[PDB]
Order: structure tokens, then sequence, then C-alpha cells
């Protein structure tokens, strides 16, 4: 009677509202999480989903592969064609990766060029080639100038990747995965390089 | 009647999560190194600006700064160092960015502004300040105590013509902002 039904009327009212925002949360949670040039994700994203995905290689027993990979001479690219094209190279080269990066793979935007892959369960021979793949796949076509279609010069990337020792954390990865970067950038770029 | 538990339960996780996503959309849209806005949220708020000075018939400026010689920051002094460059030239552009002015971390250690019904003037003497005023003091290191080195600001902006969209007054800022750099650092160019 009445006053069990003014609660049961309430109640509905509050659990759809419960609904109504956790679904809500869960859009503004994607797009806090998505980088907006490229729709990977952005470091953030990526930090987090590396500590949890080296758990599952912890507590499982399993594998992990890590890559880093920079646009070569970025910089000087901005300034030579302002930051409208600079952004659509960034596109490009993010497009490049995430048709590679298919779950349970990981791609983000890890820097103001730079990207980071996650290969969790391959192993390192799979990851050597797959960069190999991505750095003349980036360099294969000549990218125009939308307005004036001139040639921007090939595009190359440098890469680095490592594979996690048995001990090793998240950031610890990520820290010889970087040293390989910067070994691939001041051998010539344009190259993949591991420890 | 187990009923009263369930809707003091259900009136709770509505106030958790409305504060919750309150908390999420400031943080999808602000900059925690600065506490600017972020990129996302102002192209966003470009086009809401761009759009409103349409339909009013009224205009809106438009200027980006980038820090000079910023990657040397960084390299001679250290990571840690360098974020204080940036939340230092930062508050500059905050100081002086009350609303209805928009002011936003664009990119790496860059800045971008909305002046939105200010005369060229006004914007032109707006940026001349903030150029004077990060140049004015020798910042020091906070470890070691020693100076950092001038820290120069260039910048660049535009005015939006009628028919423009946010893209397009962006790209005229910034070739703005090229001359500038271009031209010495450490001054301001529009077209
Ligand atoms: N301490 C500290 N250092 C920071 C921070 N953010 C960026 N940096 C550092 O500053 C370097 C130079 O950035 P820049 O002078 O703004 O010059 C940048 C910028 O002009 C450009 N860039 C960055 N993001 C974008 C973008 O989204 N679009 C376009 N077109 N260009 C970008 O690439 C240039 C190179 O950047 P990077 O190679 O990533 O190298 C960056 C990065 O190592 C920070 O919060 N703290
Ligand atoms: N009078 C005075 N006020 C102080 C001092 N230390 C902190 N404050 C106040 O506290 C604010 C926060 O500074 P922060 O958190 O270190 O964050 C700072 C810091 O990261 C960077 N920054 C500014 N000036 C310097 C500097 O001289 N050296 C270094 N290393 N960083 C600086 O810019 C950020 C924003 O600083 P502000 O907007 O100036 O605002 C500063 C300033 O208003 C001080 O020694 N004297
Ligand atoms: N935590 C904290 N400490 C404060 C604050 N204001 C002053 N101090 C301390 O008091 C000393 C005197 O600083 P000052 O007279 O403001 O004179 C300052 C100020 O004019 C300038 N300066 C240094 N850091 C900052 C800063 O972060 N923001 C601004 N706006 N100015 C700064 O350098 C001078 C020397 O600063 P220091 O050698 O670091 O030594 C500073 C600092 O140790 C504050 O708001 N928060």
């Amino acid at each position: 009677g009445s006053h069990m039904q003014s609660l049961e009327a309430r109640l509905a009212d509050s659990t759809a509202e419960v609904e109504r925002l956790r679904e809500h949360l869960e859009q503004v949670r994607r797009d806090a999480t998505t980088d907006g040039l490229t729709n990977l994700a952005n470091r953030k994203a990526f930090d987090d989903e590396l500590d949890r995905a080296c758990a599952e290689a912890e507590e499982g027993g399993t594998t992990i592969c890590l890559a880093v990979l920079d646009i070569d001479h970025f910089k000087g690219f901005n300034d030579t064609w302002g930051h409208q094209t600079g952004d659509q190279v960034i596109r490009y080269v993010a497009s490049v990766i995430g048709r590679v990066a298919a779950p349970p793979r990981f791609a983000a935007r890890y820097g103001g060029a730079a990207f980071a892959m996650i290969f969790p369960r391959e192993a390192a021979s799979v990851v050597a080639t797959t960069l190999e793949e991505i750095r003349v796949e980036v360099s294969s076509r000549m990218l125009k100038r939308r307005s004036t279609n001139e040639d921007l010069g090939a595009i190359t990337v440098s890469s680095g990747f490592a594979e996690r020792k048995p001990g090793e954390s998240g950031h610890s990865v990520m820290e010889r995965a970087d040293a390989a970067l910067y070994a691939s950038k001041r051998g010539g770029r344009n190259r993949v390089t591991a420890a």
C-alpha cells in the first residue's frame, strides 16, 4: 500500500539515474583517456594499462613486449610546414600503428610525436618484424601538403623495443625500450634496435 | 520492508557518480601541469565561439604563444625544471585570461588564447605585456639556486574574417607565430 508504493516509484527513478549516469560516465571516461588528435590512447591511459598488463604477466607468468617510436626530425618538420601539417603527419603515422595494434595489443600517443605499443603474449621476433613493417609502411608513400600539393619528403620513424625480464616493472621496461630508441636515433635514425 | 534501505543506497550512488562525473569532466578538459585548459577543451571552445561570432555578427581574435628555445631548458636543467618554466609562463597567461577570455596549453610548450569581441589593438598590447612580463624576472633553479637564464615568449595572432572557420583562423595565427620566430623571437606579430 501507498507508502510501500511511493518508495518503489522513487527507487525506480533512482536506479534509472544510476544507469543514465553510469553509461554517461563510461563515455566521458573513454574520451578522458583518448588522445583527441589521433584517436589512440594518451600517455596516462597507457601508463595505467602498462601497469595492469604487467600484473597479468607476473601473476600469470606470461610474456609481454614493449615498443616506442619517434617521428624523425619532427621539430624541424613543424617549422617548415606549420602546426597544421604536422598534426596531419602525426595522424598519418598513428593510422599506420593503429591498424597493427588490434587488441590484445595496445597503442598510445606516448609523447609529442612519439608512440608506445604493448604486445602481450608475443615473442620479440614478432615485435621486431612488426616494427619493421611499420617502419617501411610509414616511409612507403609520399604525402602532400593539402592546399598546395607539395611533396613533404619521406617520413621516417626510429624505434625501440625490449622484452620484460622476470622481475621487471612497468617503469623499468620502458626505461630499457627508451634506451633502445635513443640508440636507434644516434645510429642514423630510421631503424629499430633492442637490448 | 527492506525497501527504505535500498533507496538510501540508491540516492547515494547518484551523489557519488554525479560528483564523480563532474570530476572526470574537469580532468578531461584541464592540463594538470598548468591548470589551464588542454587541447581538446580549446578546439571545442574555438568552434563554439566561431559559431557564436557568426550568428551574432561579432568578431573574435586568436593568439598563439610558444616558449623560445624550450628544448634547451629540459636539456640543460632537467625535465623537473622544464615543467616549472611551463608553469611560470602559463601563470602569466593565466593572470591575463580571465573570462570571457580563454587560455589553454595547445601542444607541447605552446599556448593558445581566445579574445572574443576585443579590439585588435588591445589584444596586441595585451600580448606585448605578456612578453615583457615573462622576461621581466630572472628565475632561479629550485634545488641549486642558480640563474636559469632569460625566458622569452614568441607570439602570433589573427582576427577572424566573417566567413572563416576555426581551423582557418588558427592557420593564420600559426603563420604569424612562425614569422615572430623567424624574425628573431621574443616578439609579437599579426596578419
Ligand atoms: N619538461 C617538460 N617537457 C615537455 C613537456 N611537454 C613537451 N615537452 C618537451 O619539449 C620538447 C620540445 O617541444 P616544443 O619546443 O613545444 O616543440 C614540439 C612541438 O612544436 C611539436 N609538437 C608537440 N605536440 C604536437 C602536436 O600535437 N601537433 C603538432 N603539429 N606538433 C606538436 O613537436 C616538438 C617536439 O616535441 P617533442 O619531440 O615531444 O619534445 C618535446 C618534449 O620533450 C612538459 O610538460 N614538460
Ligand atoms: N613572492 C614569492 N612567491 C612565491 C615563491 N614561491 C612560490 N610563490 C608563490 O607560489 C606560487 C606557486 O609556485 P610553484 O607552485 O612553485 O609553481 C611555480 C613554479 O613552478 C614556476 N616558477 C615561477 N617562478 C619560478 C622561479 O623563480 N624558479 C622556478 N624554478 N620556478 C618558478 O611557475 C609556477 C607558478 O608560479 P607563480 O604563478 O609565480 O606563483 C607562485 C608564487 O605566487 C617565492 O619564493 N616568492
Ligand atoms: N613556499 C613558499 N616560499 C616562499 C613564498 N614566498 C616567499 N617564499 C620564500 O621566501 C624567500 C623570499 O622570497 P621573496 O621575498 O618572495 O623573493 C623571491 C621572489 O621575488 C622570487 N621568486 C622565487 N620563486 C618564485 C615563485 O615561485 N614565484 C614568484 N612569483 N616569485 C619567485 O625569488 C625571490 C627569492 O626566492 P627564494 O630564494 O626561493 O626564497 C624565498 C622563498 O624561500 C611562497 O609563496 N611560498
